[PDB]
């Protein structure tokens, strides 16, 4: 269906998905002139470390790493989320060039890239009940610069040459993600949407302020995917991020300041 070319991308998706011109869209600019601190804003706590990948698997999109979301072994709590939310997955948004590739922005600049682990609430029972309620899914975002290296994404670049094109998965154990976390726990938020069809209004964001360094190595092979599946036309996967969106009468809170 849906993609990010001239003729399916996301300028196309509000015919099949109408929500994609709601009220409550991602991802959005973040003015930190505008974005204020909000002093009744909880600490955020970020809870990794029982976390099960399950697989790595391209979906024509992007590539997601899947995890066995049975147990709160791996959630996300406090900040402006009321109760617990469990990780259900993570992907990345990247670009053809450095200049681009994120999804939210500051102050109108672009990161190279962003990484947003899914969760979801968990008085919901499970992700397909919870994206259906407007406090379903809390995703964390993070940005992505290149310079150094991170260790922690190494794990991930070496097999997605097995996974090159569209339907392509592949076992995935052991990877912790908290290797893909900076050192800030700093943050703005706000109540937004998932970023790709069905784009559902189902999302409390929570984009850190810190981004990661990533290197130009590792960015590269993020660009040699393929939005294709085996054997027709190579369609390098490159540049799969929704603009950002209008902030509508939202508000952006920062933990910060
Ligand atoms: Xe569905
Ligand atoms: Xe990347
Ligand atoms: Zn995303």
């Amino acid at each position: 269906h849906w993609g990010y070319g001239k003729h399916n991308g996301p300028e196309h998706w509000h015919k099949d998905f109408p929500i994609a011109k709601g009220e409550r869209q991602s991802p959005v600019d973040i003015d930190t002139h505008t974005a204020k601190y909000d002093p009744s804003l909880k600490p955020l706590s970020v809870s990794y470390d029982q976390a099960t990948s399950l697989r790595i698997l391209n979906n024509g999109h992007a590539f997601n790493v899947e995890f066995d979301d049975s147990q709160d072994k791996a959630v996300l709590k406090g900040g402006p989320l009321d109760g617990t939310y469990r990780l259900i997955q993570f992907h990345f948004h990247w670009g053809s060039l450095d200049g681009q590739g994120s999804e939210h922005t500051v102050d109108k600049k672009k990161y190279a890239a962003e990484l947003h682990l899914v969760h979801w609430n968990t008085k919901y029972g499970d992700f397909g009940k919870a994206v259906q309620q407007p406090d379903g899914l809390a995703v964390l975002g993070i940005f992505l610069k290149v310079g150094s290296a991170k260790p922690g994404l190494q794990k991930v670049v070496d097999v997605l040459d097995s996974i090159k094109t569209k339907g392509k998965s592949a076992d995935f154990t052991n990877f912790d993600p908290r290797g893909l976390l900076p050192e800030s726990l700093d943050y703005w938020t706000y109540p937004g949407s998932l970023t790709t069809p069905p784009l559902l209004e189902c999302v409390t964001w929570i984009v850190l302020k810190e981004p990661i360094s990533v290197s130009s190595e590792q960015v590269l092979k993020f660009r040699k995917l393929n939005f294709n599946g085996e054997g027709e036309p190579e369609e390098l996967m490159v540049d799969n991020w929704r603009p950002a969106q209008p902030l509508k009468n939202r508000q952006i809170k920062a933990s910060f300041k």
